[PDB]
């Protein structure tokens, strides 16, 4: 009489959503501009789908973490490269957020363009003071185009625009809309945390495994998939990504 | 400067806090009556709980599936053909899709008591419960009553230990996170009885029952305010068993 039903939407194919959404509008930003080296500062995780698109349009891409042309390094091996003159950036996109890189670090650069991410949602008064964006900003008033990468929730509460943020919102939401459904008894979202599996356990198969779960697991009366897929496309789509220019 | 944060309170330790309450529910309505040969119907695992702490008022004491015994539905069923029980304490715990009345017809015991499996009104899952057709071979040769189990001023589909358990936790992660310097709140909850019945894996199991009950991105140390909304979301559970 009751069934479990999982979703065919994973919680990667949301995070695939968010990522092509922040992409999308980086790629508007850009226009149709050409580059010869963009570098991108974040984990990599949430930075490779950038990575790889925006290579179409470059000769070199780095990813830099803190941690097929597309280099991967962390913060120090850059910070190598650079001193020995081997890198200089003409496009560059900073997606660390909260305690990410440092203003004076920046400021060593001279890009044409400079796209940094704002971490910032709805309003937090701990996490309004602990931004630093428009000091990240600053030293690139007499060097470059700079925008800055907005994510929100339409008319919905997220603390932060990270993807991570977003897409734990987005399941949770769909989950309780879900279990408001007609003979459904409860929804599980199927979430972790990620990052913590592949990059403090450095274990590649857990990570592949719980991100590749179903988003919803629904114990119900009735066959409610398709309406769940909906409801959880729903959600999706209230998510809005946009370049401002300063 | 972004901290991470796990709760203390694991999510079996919810669970535990759900069950207990659902028993000491159960014992009120038993006023401290002792029994020998007691049935309790429903899935081991939420039905487990009551068995050890009713063997006290108990005996023999048996924990029927679909010190304590421990049974299928099927050696329960060929040990009574065959006339070995007949218990005078019966508690059904199975809920929606369980024990059928015209098998529980065949009993005689001086006290019923079964489980409500409606929390929030639903019209498939009203009509699907039969709870009152379960009472009615009994309606009063013995003594009956329902128990009943909702969270106070706020929405669930049933009474079961899952689901209280579910919105509990999701609930309660909604709520960190509108706390000053939380990024997010994931609520680490799992389909249980799909790992350890239809998967086998009782590490798996454990492990993930396990788990803290929600993983925290903050920048305020929040873990006792954290603990504090669990708490406050586990006491809106609110259970208790109505005499026919």
């Amino acid at each position: 009489m009751v069934k479990t039903i999982d979703t065919k939407t994973r919680v990667v194919d949301v995070t695939n959503e968010i990522a092509k959404k922040k992409y999308q509008a980086i790629r508007d930003f850009l226009e149709g501009e050409e580059f010869k080296e963009v570098v991108i500062f974040g984990v990599y995780l949430w930075g490779n789908y950038t990575a790889q698109m925006l290579s179409k349009y470059a000769d070199k891409v780095y990813l830099v973490d803190i941690h097929n042309s597309i280099k991967f390094l962390n913060l120090n091996e850059f910070k190598l490269k650079f001193i020995r003159g081997e890198v200089n950036p003409d496009l560059i996109v900073d997606l660390t957020g909260l305690g990410g890189i440092e203003p004076e670090f920046l400021a060593k650069f001279n890009p044409k363009v400079f796209i940094v991410e704002d971490p910032k949602g709805v309003f937090d008064v701990d996490i309004y003071e602990a931004d630093n964006t428009y000091k990240r900003t600053a030293p690139f008033i007499e060097k470059a185009k700079v925008g800055v990468l907005k994510t929100y929730r339409k008319a919905r509460v997220s603390k932060t625009s990270g993807t991570m943020t977003l897409t734990i919102d987005t399941i949770v939401d769909a989950s309780r809309e879900i279990t408001s459904l007609d003979g459904v008894l409860y929804a599980i979202p199927n979430l972790r945390y990620y990052e913590g599996i592949l990059f403090h356990e450095n274990d590649i198969h857990k990570f592949l495994s719980e991100i590749s779960q179903p988003a919803i697991t629904i114990s119900t009366l009735n066959d409610v998939l398709d309406e769940a897929e909906e409801i959880l496309s729903n959600n999706i789509n209230l998510i809005y990504s946009f370049v401002e220019e300063l």
